[PDB]
């Protein structure tokens, strides 16, 4: 009627925080589907390079499909080798790596929510750490036990060790507790420096609160008009080639802008307080 | 038809206790979540450790996770460094730790609903207390015991202690019910602490309770139009600028308001009794 | 049609029953969550302090609640440090005693509906009385004991105690039969007082039964009309703002009542049968 | 209403990447078909043969099947005997083997996702690497083991080996572990490399972003259009031969593009910053 549209209504102004909760519900579950079905820690010297992997190598993958679905990562990219200078402006020439901030901290979430699930459950650090092979970091884990815990500590993962299982289930659990103790610094440091780029960001715009509000709603929709104008300017143009093909005729000419105008409009926008354009194509049209 | 949105006013016009009512009950299943599944005290030296970071890490990431979400907090900050005398103005230079400190209290209420039900299920506090070595709080904790309360207390958790179990199940007694008496002492302080500030920000308003009721109705209804009249300068800005880049004309001049002008609507209210303003936007529309 | 209707008007004319019935009906369901799965008593010299905090501090929360949720509190105090002798005015001195206690009787409703089933179930009174330590009221609960009565009672509760268990259940249902008298003696007594403070405010009324139903309908109906009038004037206010702002224009004044007119109408109202007036907005437009 | 087909619009929008979970979905769960199912390693001197054709013949089927649903494989190929020019042209020489490299990288996505999860499962990696009669790669696996390693390893699979049984578990363990390593081997690297040749790609477009937006625009629109052509003169066509063959009459003469003229427009298209040309369609209208 109208009051289901209403409610509509705040789950679509708050979508900022339903794509993060849905991401670490999937996290969350895809990481059970691992260290139940297929994580099984074998007790040989490859305990270090088989628990790291299972920790590591799901992060590098959602790293770099964080750069596919990216949709500011192709804008910025395509058509840099036919001239590079409209990426790296003469005015202002550190705005590249700014925006190529952007994209690497935006897509650097989901391998930390990875990171921090898995070493809350502990499993691929207790394979990982058993096989150490070190002089410090060792008598960490084993201080008041006896001394076949320096020679027989990577069977402590499937059992099968002989020094008195009362002390091969508090060796478990002291190797569980320290990854559940990483698991949460992580969080909290991860979280604390999110918040401190995000608070330098707006600390340092150049517009205040009520001009930045506009400016976001001009850049959505300027995305609905011009998936609008793109299809009424093909429809038109493939009507006008199917004609002439089929009945052998010629053509009136087709107005669509030169190449040089496609290209002057497709560079990197900063605000300027002197002329307030609020987007690349508002500043070519303005401009002559 | 016509009963149905009689109630819908009623469970509107208590609007805020419904959500602090929700949030209670978000943070009570969370808590048994995490007390059953993936806490398991170990029976170390890192009892201390391990047992003080389940209570504090979650009530960490609670309070910044407060600081996204308040929508006041950016409308502060947004733009600070261009101009700081706009949030730290000449005449009323102590509403800014009066604004600060509304964003501190009101995002301080998740951390100390997560801090009174991990209490008041005392395992967190169990864990903790037991590995304590102090020369204080273990006469308390170990009073009519045997010698060996003050060298193997942190294994009553676990059990593998070797000192009658009568005695371990009531040393697991003493320590389950320090924490459920914390647990109240808390809820109990806090509750008199959020009624003695809010009942002092309410004695010292500058309004009654009848100028103050009008004031609210205008500031939820000026957010209303504020976000159709940006949404209707947007859709004819962008149908103007995609019409001269396609058919290469020059376009007619759009009014918007200058810069001098969108930064004087984005400052801070303070209410006058001589000048009634509701809103900065209506200081600098009566005011020229 | 028209007699669902009908008996809608039933269950509404008789709302002040049902609050109550549901507010009973509440307590008693979220007594037995906490006397099953979080109560647990110990068996020390702590058993005094554990008791008395599952009786006593949820009733104090109880009461704090009371005061944000009445809508009256906020009436008589919001600017109450500008001008306090608009809440004691000078011809009637008395009356803020009299609203006072009005909120305070009315938020001591829900206090005593959790003391009288928290002891009609008698395992906090159980509890608490067990670590007596005590010269007289001891005597009352151990008569016809053996002597170690008076050294071995708080682990009655518990079990784990060597008196001859036949013992330690007939010192079980003298306890828990002691506070089910103070229970309905709780009950019996609030009622009695509840009835005598509402006879007696009705029988020193100032209007007769038939003036105050008239007066009743009318404060109910100018709730809805100021949350009409409110809502009309400031969408009229708004919209004059947003196009003087984005339009460069000088705006229409707009006719709002005076600062000394809003104070005078949110003063405290009190009937006078010379001039007869049903709200303190009546006696300001009436009056000049 | 208009919501179910705005959710619509997000579900095609991201058509890209639902194609790929669906791809993924199918080989994980075909996999399990395969090996519980069909599988069942010998223990023989065919162990080396048989776990290496259930590896890799399903991703040679695969890999065939991906040039038959490639639907540009049959624009390139069609008519090339004809006049093999049309395909190696000219000017640009060099496009034949990027458009050629482009099915081959599209069509090895499926292939390497089959061997990916077959690797992860490590049942045809264990039969394979058990039967392999090598001097180096076989005191990698059979290091601290007795004597019997070198010469009973094929059985360790079925079991019924005399080597002490707790020695036959952490052999299938060190063989199951070493296919999980290869097998997030092959998915970091060839994530890594396909967004290599993306980036690179598009580095090298010869357009900006905007103009290869309205690009892709046309060339969907030129399909929906010349499907549309097709059935148009294929009813008028059809309805002009049978009349003519039941009435014994002479037809009228039927315009249709030339020979000359059907096999210009089916070349390969390449653009142009000069003469910018969408299709190689819209070269052959505007150019006689
Ligand atoms: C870590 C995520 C960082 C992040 O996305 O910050 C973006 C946003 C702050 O910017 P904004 O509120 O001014 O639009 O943050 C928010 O508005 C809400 C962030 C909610 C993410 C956490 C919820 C699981
Ligand atoms: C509703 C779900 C889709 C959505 O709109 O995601 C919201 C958010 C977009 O805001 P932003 O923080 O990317 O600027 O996108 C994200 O921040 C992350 C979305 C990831 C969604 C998980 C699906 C695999
Ligand atoms: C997994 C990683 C997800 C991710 O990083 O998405 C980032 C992207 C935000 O960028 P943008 O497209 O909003 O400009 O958010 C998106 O737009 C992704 C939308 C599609 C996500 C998959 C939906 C099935
Ligand atoms: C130099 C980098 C600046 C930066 O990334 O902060 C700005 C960005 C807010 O994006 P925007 O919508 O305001 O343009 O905020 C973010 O994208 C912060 C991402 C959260 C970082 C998570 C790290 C694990
Ligand atoms: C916040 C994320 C919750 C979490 O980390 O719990 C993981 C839990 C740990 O299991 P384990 O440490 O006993 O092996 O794994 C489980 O045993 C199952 C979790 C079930 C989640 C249901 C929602
Ligand atoms: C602790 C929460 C403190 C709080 O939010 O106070 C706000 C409000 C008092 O202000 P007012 O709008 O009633 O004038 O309080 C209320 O009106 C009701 C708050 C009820 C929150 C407790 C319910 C779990
Ligand atoms: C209904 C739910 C949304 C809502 O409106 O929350 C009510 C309240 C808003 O009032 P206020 O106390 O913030 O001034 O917001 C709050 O005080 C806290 C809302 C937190 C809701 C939990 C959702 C994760
Ligand atoms: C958990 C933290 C809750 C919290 O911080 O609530 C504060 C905020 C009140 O600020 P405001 O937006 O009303 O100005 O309340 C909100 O408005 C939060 C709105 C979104 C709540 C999450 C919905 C999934
Ligand atoms: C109000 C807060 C309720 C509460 O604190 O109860 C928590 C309860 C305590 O468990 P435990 O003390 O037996 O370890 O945890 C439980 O055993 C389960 C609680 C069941 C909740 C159902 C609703
Ligand atoms: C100096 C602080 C002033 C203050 O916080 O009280 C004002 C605020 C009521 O907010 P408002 O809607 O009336 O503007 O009331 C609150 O926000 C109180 C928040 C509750 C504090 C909880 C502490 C655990
Ligand atoms: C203790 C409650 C005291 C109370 O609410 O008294 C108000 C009312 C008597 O005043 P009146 O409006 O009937 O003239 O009382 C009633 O009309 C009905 C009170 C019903 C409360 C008991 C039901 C559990
Ligand atoms: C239908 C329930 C809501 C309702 O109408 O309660 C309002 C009622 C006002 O009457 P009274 O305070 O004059 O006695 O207040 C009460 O009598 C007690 C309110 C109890 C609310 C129970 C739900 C938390
Ligand atoms: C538990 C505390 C109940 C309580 O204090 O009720 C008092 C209040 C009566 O005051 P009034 O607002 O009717 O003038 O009754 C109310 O108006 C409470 C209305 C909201 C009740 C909560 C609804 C979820
Ligand atoms: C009127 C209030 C009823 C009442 O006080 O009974 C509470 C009852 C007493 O339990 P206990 O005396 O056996 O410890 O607790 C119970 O044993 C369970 C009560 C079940 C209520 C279902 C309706
Ligand atoms: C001096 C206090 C006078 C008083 O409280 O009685 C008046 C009140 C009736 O309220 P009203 O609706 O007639 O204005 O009646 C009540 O509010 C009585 C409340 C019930 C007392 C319960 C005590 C446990
Ligand atoms: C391996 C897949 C390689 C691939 O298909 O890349 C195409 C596309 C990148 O091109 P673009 O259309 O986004 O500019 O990539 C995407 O847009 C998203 C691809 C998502 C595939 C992984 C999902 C399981
Ligand atoms: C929706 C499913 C059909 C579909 O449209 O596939 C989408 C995608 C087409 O985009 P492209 O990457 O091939 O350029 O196709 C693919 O990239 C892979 C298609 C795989 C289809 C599997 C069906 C069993
Ligand atoms: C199995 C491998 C399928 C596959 O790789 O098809 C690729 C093809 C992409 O080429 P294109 O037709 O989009 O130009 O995508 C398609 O066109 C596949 C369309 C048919 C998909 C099967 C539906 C049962
Ligand atoms: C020389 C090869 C050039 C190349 O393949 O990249 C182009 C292609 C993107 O296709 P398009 O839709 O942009 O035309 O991107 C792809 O098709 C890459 C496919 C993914 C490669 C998978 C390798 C295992
Ligand atoms: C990502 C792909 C997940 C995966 O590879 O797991 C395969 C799993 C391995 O079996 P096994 O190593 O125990 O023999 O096979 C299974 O045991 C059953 C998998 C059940 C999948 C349900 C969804």
């Amino acid at each position: 009627m109208d009051a289901f549209q209403g409610i509509l209504k705040f789950f679509l102004n708050q979508k900022t925080v339903i794509g993060y909760s849905f991401m670490a519900l999937l996290t969350v579950g895809s990481e059970r589907l691992f260290s139940v079905v297929a994580f099984k820690c074998p007790c040989s010297t490859e305990n270090m390079t088989y628990g790291l992997v299972f920790l590591f190598a799901p992060a590098w993958v959602l790293l770099i499909l964080g750069f596919f679905l990216n949709n500011r990562s192709w804008r910025l990219f395509t058509g840099c080798c036919v001239n590079p200078r409209k990426i790296f402006p003469r005015g202002h020439s550190c705005r590249f790596f700014y925006v190529l901030g952007q994209i690497t901290l935006s897509s650097l979430v989901a391998p930390v929510m990875w990171l921090s699930v898995a070493l809350l459950n502990g499993t691929f650090y207790e394979c990982a750490m058993s096989g150490t092979r070190s002089s410090g970091l060792l008598e960490l884990i084993c201080k008041g036990k006896p001394k076949e815990c320096w020679e027989e500590l990577h069977k402590v993962s499937c059992g099968k060790t002989s020094m008195l299982p009362t002390v091969n289930e508090e060796l478990k659990l002291s190797l569980q507790a320290q990854s559940q103790i990483l698991g949460w610094c992580l969080i909290c440091s991860a979280s604390f420096f999110s918040l401190l780029t995000t608070c330098y960001a707006r600390c340092r715009s150049k517009v205040s609160y009520l001009q930045l509000s506009f400016w976001k709603t001009y850049a959505q929709k300027e995305k609905e008009q011009l998936e609008n104008t793109f299809l009424d300017y093909a429809n038109k143009l493939s009507e006008r080639n199917l004609k002439c093909f089929f009945e052998n005729k010629r053509p009136d000419p087709f107005p669509m802008p030169t190449f040089a105008a496609w290209e002057a409009a497709s560079e990197l926008h900063s605000f300027h307080q002197s002329q307030q354009h609020y987007s690349t194509l508002h500043r070519v049209v303005d401009n002559g």
